[PDB]
């Protein structure tokens, strides 16, 4: 674009291109993201742009800020609140010593947060993951590209050919379930709890098949009595293996009693029994919550 002077490219979205640039009239740093590369014939639809503005709305000290929205010559470009870090930058370099409790605590409160307010508009995110959950020197963490999914809906070979990550997807979208709720997100979050802890991610398939059956290896392979109504999910399969479910004590060391009691509930097969974010603020693991500041050097 031509208001804004590019400083940099954050790197490649599930969208396009993300550029730290300058914004020429304020002097104000922002995240610009050019949305869809190729695949856009049609002159932008005006359905994207509506769900978009609707956005523009939605703010929330735990939610990256939608400054502006610019469709010029048939083209989108998203301009975001900028943030110097992300989560899996953050995680990579404290690899060694791992993310403190009080801090990890602190990072899901807040993320619950964002998530209750957006999920009270009716607002899914639906893509989360630890790549765009972005954090600042203060001890905030703030969830990017909420909404954005329903406006453009999510592939897998991004542009740049790269291949989307089904890690953080819950078992409803695996089994080929399309009128997914708000708990899509909560389940995402849970898999990214585990990640923090434990340092390694939970269910890192690389197949939609091998996502599906690593979740099944560690929670059992889920039946009617668990999730009524799974057996007749479109990619539901009677030929499915059936694993038996692990002991969380041995699947998340060294989470105590309370982190883990909320985590086997983020992680329920039914999205009706999963617990709500509104629901999980209000969990004992969070009764000594604190904000402490992270480690990081820019
Ligand atoms: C390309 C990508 C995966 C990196 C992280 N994205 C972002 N990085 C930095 N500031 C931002 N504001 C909005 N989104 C932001």
């Amino acid at each position: 674009m031509e208001n804004f002077q590019k400083v940099e490219k954050i790197g490649e979205g599930t969208y396009g291109v993300v550029y730290k640039a300058r914004n020429k009239l304020t002097g104000e740093v922002v995240a610009l993201k050019k949305i869809r590369l190729d695949t856009e014939t049609e002159g932008v639809p005006s359905t994207a742009i509506r769900e978009i503005s609707l956005l523009k709305e939605l703010n929330h000290p735990n939610i990256v800020k939608l400054l502006d929205v610019i469709h010029t010559e048939n083209k989108l470009y998203l301009v975001f609140e900028f943030l110097h870090q992300d989560l899996k930058k953050f995680m990579d370099a404290s690899a060694l010593t791992g993310i403190p409790l009080p801090l990890i605590k602190s990072y899901l409160f807040q993320l619950l947060q964002g998530l209750a307010f957006c999920h009270s508009h009716r607002v899914l995110h639906r893509d989360l993951k630890p790549q765009n959950l972005l954090i600042n020197t203060e001890g905030a963490i703030k969830l990017a590209d909420f909404g954005l999914a329903r406006a453009f809906g999510v592939p897998v070979r991004t542009y740049t050919h790269e291949v989307v990550t089904l890690w953080y997807r819950a078992p409803e979208i695996l089994l080929g379930c399309k009128y997914y709720s708000t708990a899509v997100d909560i389940w995402s979050l849970g898999c990214i709890f585990a990640e923090m802890v434990t340092r390694r991610a939970l269910f890192p398939g690389d197949s939609e098949i091998d996502q599906l059956f690593r979740i099944f290896r560690t929670l059992g392979t889920p039946d009617e009595v668990v999730w009524p109504g799974v057996t007749s999910m479109p990619d539901y399969k009677p030929s499915f293996p059936k694993w038996a479910r692990q002991d969380f004590s041995k699947v998340v060391p060294p989470l105590d009693e309370d982190g883990r009691s909320l985590l086997s509930q983020m992680l329920h097969y039914d999205p009706n029994k999963r617990i709500s974010a509104k629901a999980a603020l209000a969990h004992p693991f969070f009764q000594d919550v604190t904000k402490p500041v992270p480690h990081l050097r820019l």
